[PDB]
């Protein structure tokens, strides 16, 4: 359960603009393991809204190729909490920011992904061990880690 | 570089018997993300042989299925150090064992995937504490680990 780790005080606009993908962890390996997994996004941008929902640009491997694709995370009661409802009941929760440097925030539905965001191309270990503090109080399987060329390149190939 | 953290004192007889991999890690992504990629490997046993030798039984996706497979890692001066030398000269290396509960080790060629080794169908916190210490010092960028359910089954399914 990620609610357990929720950012307190989260001002959504702040947000905004470009993120790496620096780190991804999930709970079944399966959902980051081939490069076509299904939470293996690889975010471009965070575009909050006016009325205050959260649009994510994010690449994806997809049918042999990278594909650039466009999701709406609908705001709650809970600003760090937003909603992506299809068939399921899905959340993204922010757990931490410092909006300038380093996001964490992860995707579930008990099926978790999480991610390690950061503004830069550069391995940031002060992000990176704040990321391992939430992990720890989760059951995740697999975590996956990028290099700054990789950070650089469509779908981090 | 693995030759880092060998284990001092090691007696190769007493790794002998039955391994499970709780938990795998790797210096590029690729070496463990599909269920074929190739240091996807699950071990069975640990047999040295009478001359010092190691021979190692795990299971591999190969072909669409789960492959029984054996190699010879031959000894060298240092206890805890193993040749399997094909095109490549790549090395074995024991981190350290309690012979009873948990062993690490590490393959090596800079590419490199360790284990945590347990010799039950459990997740050991102590082996997966010492398997992170291990990792601090190493340059990896992917970590699987398994459930019990998983663990007792052909491959890891």
């Amino acid at each position: 359960a990620s609610v357990t780790q929720t950012m307190k005080g989260l001002d959504i606009q702040k947000v905004a603009g470009t993120w790496y993908s620096l780190a991804m962890a999930a709970s079944d390996i399966s959902l980051l393991d081939a490069q076509s997994a299904p939470l293996r996004v690889y975010v471009e941008e965070l575009k909050p809204t006016p009325e205050g929902d959260l649009e994510i640009l994010f690449q994806k491997w997809e049918n042999g190729e990278c594909a650039q694709k466009k999701i709406i995370a609908e705001k709650t009661k809970i600003p760090a909490v937003f909603k992506i409802d299809a068939l399921n009941e899905n959340k993204v929760l922010v757990l931490d920011t410092d909006y300038k440097k380093y996001l964490l925030f992860c995707m579930e539905n008990q099926s978790l992904a999480c991610q390690c965001l950061v503004r830069t191309p550069e391995v940031d270990d002060e992000a990176l061990e704040k990321f391992d503090k939430a992990l720890k109080a989760l059951p995740m399987h697999i975590r996956l880690s990028f290099n700054p060329t990789q950070l650089e390149e469509q779908c981090h190939i």
